[PDB]
């Protein structure tokens, strides 16, 4: 097939869209993420290595919706490399109370319908950069999208156990919200955008608060931030810690959550365990 070949060069800004991108890629493109697995990517400050990677790179593309605080400054090192946005045509939902309140919420992959829109946006971008593989991104675009679409199902009945009345997602930072609404599920959080941000400690009382007057029995963190919050709540309630939830982050490709698919079924799997 060609070891020497240059292929192609997609690189994302984190790694969620790493791996719906080199699904639709294939073969036929290499694509890189900037934030290695585990690492928080709202406000992740970027290297020289990093500087080098997307320098190298045919085609960068982030999620927007002010999602990657650090992009566009770090866009300024980055000489004659297009970028391109993933969430065009995603309706945001918007953050709901404190200083970020009407703020969109940038966790728009959370919802596998949306994700329909990401790989439509990544699919465009591909098939215009790369017009000479065209067929191939088409192709592969179709095939994921229909391996998306056929979750709803099993990902719905993996759910169906938890009562309408039940059905409240606590969480750490409230990344949660696009697949909150599509399963019917209430949000709370601890924080709702991972920043640096006063309140945290208020908002845990909060959240106690909720978790006593709803006897909500489980509580979760997420794997780039810290659980301690999480688990000081489930300590002072009737909750016990469920967590850890995927959201920024894929795992290593040795761990439990290697792929975007891995990642919407394990968190709907680890929030049904703690019910
Ligand atoms: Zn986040």
């Amino acid at each position: 097939p060609s070891d020497t070949a240059k292929k192609f060069k997609v690189v994302t800004t984190f790694t969620i869209i790493q791996d719906i991108a080199q699904n639709i890629a294939g073969d036929v493109a290499v694509v890189e993420s900037i934030t290695k697995p585990g690492a928080e990517i709202h406000d992740y400050q970027p290297t020289p290595r990093d500087i080098v990677k997307a320098q190298s790179a045919d085609l960068i593309l982030w999620n927007g919706m002010n999602l990657e605080r650090w992009f566009e400054k770090f866009f300024e090192s980055i000489k004659d490399v297009p970028s391109a946005v993933v969430t065009a045509g995603i309706t945001p939902l918007p953050i709901r109370e404190g200083p970020y309140s009407g703020i969109a919420n940038p966790h728009a992959w959370m919802s596998p319908s949306n994700a329909l829109i990401y790989i439509e946006n990544i699919r465009k971008a591909l098939v215009e950069h790369d017009p000479a593989h065209a067929e191939t991104y088409n192709r592969n675009a179709q095939a994921y999208a229909e391996k998306i679409k056929a979750l709803d199902a099993p990902l719905r009945e993996r759910l169906s156990r938890i009562p309408a009345e039940q059905r409240w997602l606590v969480t750490s930072e409230g990344a949660f919200s696009y697949l909150a609404k599509d399963y019917g599920f209430k949000e709370v959080y601890l924080w709702p955008i991972n920043a640096e941000q006063q309140g945290i400690p208020q908002q845990v009382r909060h959240v106690i608060d909720i978790i006593r007057e709803n006897k909500i029995p489980v509580v979760f963190s997420e794997s780039t931030i810290s659980d301690k919050p999480a688990k000081q709540v489930s300590k002072e309630t009737g909750a016990q810690y469920g967590g850890v939830l995927y959201v920024d982050s894929l795992s290593g490709e040795k761990g439990p959550v290697p792929t975007y698919i891995s990642l919407i079924n394990m968190t709907v799997d680890t929030i049904a365990k703690g019910f």
